[PDB]
């Protein structure tokens, strides 16, 4: 059986539409305001001089505490995030953010040279770039591979949103008070983008895409735990809080 998607389901989607289209600049036009990039020879990825300078870090740092502002401004915009009380918003905001801006920024990556591209050279980021930002290979290459996967998928924009915002509310995330409602907003968004697939998704791939999107969001899961190892090893290293924002450090911290 394929059921038509409900009034409420087409709706649910066109918001979410609405809300990645203004949280996410496909043009890159904010990114000059950000504290330019600085790339130097690190030919032999030295892990010592990497951290002694993180010279990519400021740049990076802005990237995503900007990112996780348009995040924040895209998951208000969720029906039913607003229902649950602030302190289960933080804490499922704090959890997924990371996660939401590495799918969001497969919107970004390209297979043709395997790098994020955001307008100018000034604005590529390749593996090189990530090292420089003090983290190492045991989360990028994982990352790379990610972002590959995720691009072989060819998800419509409406898989693509709904991928985000069932990433973000998860009951299963610790420190969540209402579980129950939240695995309730979920359960809604999940069979709105059931229904989507086996409903506007055609073939090859019709069936079976649905599994491969939620098999994506366990490998989120991974990437995070070893993105928050990392960053508390980068934070042993002193004077990188400035290097930082608030945001960043609050979220990450
Ligand atoms: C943000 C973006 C973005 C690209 C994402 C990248 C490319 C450079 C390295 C990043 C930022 C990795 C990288 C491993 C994370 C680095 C973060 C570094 C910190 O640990 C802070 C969390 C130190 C500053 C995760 C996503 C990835 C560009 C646009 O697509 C908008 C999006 O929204």
């Amino acid at each position: 059986l394929r059921p038509k998607l409900s009034e409420e389901q087409q709706r649910i989607i066109a918001i979410l539409l609405d809300a990645h289209h203004k949280t996410y600049d496909p043009t890159y036009s904010d990114f000059c305001q950000f504290r330019p990039p600085v790339r130097v020879n690190d030919g032999g990825g030295s892990v010592t001089l990497e951290l002694s300078q993180l010279s990519m870090l400021p740049h990076l740092a802005d990237l995503v505490s900007y990112s996780i502002q348009k995040v924040i401004g895209f998951a208000k915009m969720i029906p039913g995030f607003r229902d649950l009380t602030s302190e289960d918003q933080i804490v499922l905001l704090k959890s997924s953010a990371i996660e939401v801006i590495m799918l969001r920024s497969n919107e970004s990556f390209t297979m043709d040279d395997m790098s994020w591209t955001c307008g100018n050279q000034d604005y590529k980021y390749r593996v090189s770039d990530v090292t420089k930002a003090g983290h190492s290979l045991e989360l990028i290459e994982p990352l790379i591979k990610f972002q590959v996967g995720l691009k072989k998928l060819n998800l419509h924009e409406e898989e693509h949103v709904l991928l985000m915002a069932i990433c973000i509310v998860s009951p299963d995330r610790p420190g969540v008070q209402d579980a129950a409602l939240i695995e309730a907003i979920q359960d809604r968004l999940s069979n709105t983008l059931q229904t989507y697939i086996r409903c506007r998704h055609p073939p090859p791939g019709s069936h079976l895409l649905y599994a491969k999107m939620i098999q994506k969001l366990a490998d989120l899961r991974s990437l995070n735990e070893e993105h928050s190892k990392q960053y508390r090893c980068l934070s042993f290293q002193p004077e990188c809080s400035m290097k930082l924002t608030p945001l960043v450090l609050e979220v990450f911290g």
